[PDB]
């Protein structure tokens, strides 16, 4: 019956994108209630991006030096201000297509959908993970700053990401929706380091369960092993250690399939020490870590949706 | 700046899904104007699916034996009828969220987005290819029949697929929107054959161009070769032959990157005869054929969207 990397429907979010402009720079903004969210470097030129003094740069604009635009319609300004690395504009219309929504600060290894936008218009949507080094491997061209990430919650859009930076190494960086960067980075054109990205072990395991459920099941073997024994090897291959909170949330798949977490680890242990590069699981010739246990459970069951 | 498998925004389509029911069976339907589209086997039980006489089964229902439902709201019936393997219900409301749209019959190797739905509600969206054997490798659980595929066109939704069948081999089958199956299949629970799925050669090539543009560029080499020379090998590895229409549409990428189609073929020729299984391109440890040349051109350029 199959297993696809899929994203959440993006309807609820498309009606919230707008374009923000501040005499020259245009990027994307998130229009909820009577408030537009957007990255604060929209008040910078390209020169200014070497070292922005955001204090001094913002103190010069004003509630008209900012060009918000939702559909036909310009909107009008009423209040501006900076919440960490986001600006929060005030404007003269509560947004009717505003949905039930939260903001939250997700953690490394959780997944979400990105709605890539250009000049306030949607381009596409894809499902990505937040790397353990708090970057994402996204797909963004210039102008896409302000595109948002959203996981879901359940009928209630949980905004988790705003895109700000492409690093000079190729990877992508951004904030949560009240402006707090994920990871060390700053909004400043500099060669800054992420360093070591690890493979998300709990996600690889959930994906192995998804494989068994469909029946790419060749990779299994009856070795057993301990946490301790498995976590030793995982550190050799830069896989995240797997603690007891991970074993627990895999329990549901443990039960539906008949396979203890620690037995699945053993077959993965061995996929790692060799890489039986004969074959394929769910097609992929590499081990997948962008599905969480919750994702597999939805793509299997809990989403024959209402 | 990166390269993701991404789907089109699904906003325009979500507002067109409804649930169709005919005393028991519920599947998904496409509600445009004052017409609902849905698979015709919604008038079958599970027993009946062995050998349905659609003639005789339809002649028994009627414009009330059918339970359409869009949001709150039931709708009312007015006319029913069967267009090949789809039913086209009449009902008492033109659908306001109906968008500009066409139907067309796409060809093997073209790509589109699927909006997987359950009981008329959206579950997710993903970007898949139509295999040369006119199947798709989708992700569908029971109830998802009537989920639609749509490529786009340009601001105008082009509906290209309706899901009908999971084959007893795992792959998926369906029709265009005026009811014509893609491939040989019939809407009838039987062990029926697709046979040989080939790799879509023009798509692999466009993906190799996408790789160079980002700069996973190791796989290139200065062998040259002829069409003839390349197509000989491709048939050894069940890759589709590549004719002159394919060389042409690759021309745009040929130009932006500095690499003739036939030179790129040569590096692929050799990826094929060995599989330099050392490495990775765009991450993938296998050759990708679910991006078309148009997709790469959009994911690179023509979609800094308006």
């Amino acid at each position: 019956s199959g297993f696809r990397k899929m994203a959440f429907p993006s309807g609820k979010v498309e009606g919230c994108m707008v374009q923000v402009t501040c005499g020259t720079t245009t990027l994307n903004g998130l229009w909820l209630d009577d408030v537009v969210y957007c990255p604060r470097h929209v008040i910078c030129t390209s020169e200014d991006m070497l070292n922005p003094n955001y204090e001094d740069l913002l103190i010069r604009k004003s509630n008209h030096n900012f060009l918000v635009q939702a559909g036909n319609v310009q909107l009008r300004v009423i209040g501006h201000s900076m919440q960490n690395c986001v600006l929060k504009l005030k404007v003269d219309t509560a947004n009717p297509k505003t949905p039930k929504y939260k903001f939250v600060r997700i953690q490394p290894g959780q997944t979400f959908s990105v709605l890539a936008c250009y000049n306030g218009s949607p381009s596409g949507v894809y499902q990505c993970a937040m790397r353990p080094n708090f970057t994402i491997k996204g797909s963004f061209l210039n102008g896409s700053c302000g595109s948002v990430g959203f996981n879901i919650d359940y009928d209630c859009v949980s905004f988790c990401y705003m895109h700000h930076m492409e690093l000079p190494t190729g990877v992508h960086a951004g904030t949560d929706l009240e402006g707090n960067f994920y990871g060390p980075f700053v909004d400043r054109q500099t060669a800054q380091a992420a360093g070591t990205d690890t493979t998300i072990t709990v996600n690889v395991l959930a994906w192995l369960y998804a494989a068994v459920i469909n029946g790419d099941r060749w990779f299994l073997n009856r070795f057993t092993t301990t946490l301790n024994d498995f976590n030793l090897v995982a550190m050799k291959y830069n896989y995240e250690p797997l603690t007891q909170d991970h074993v627990d949330i895999l329990g549901p798949l443990s039960a539906q399939t008949g396979i203890a977490v620690l037995d699945m680890c053993a077959s993965l242990k061995e996929l790692l020490q060799n890489g039986m590069n004969g074959r394929t699981i769910l097609g992929s010739a590499l081990l997948e870590d962008e599905f969480t246990p919750f994702d597999v459970v939805r793509q299997c069951s809990g989403v024959t949706f209402q």
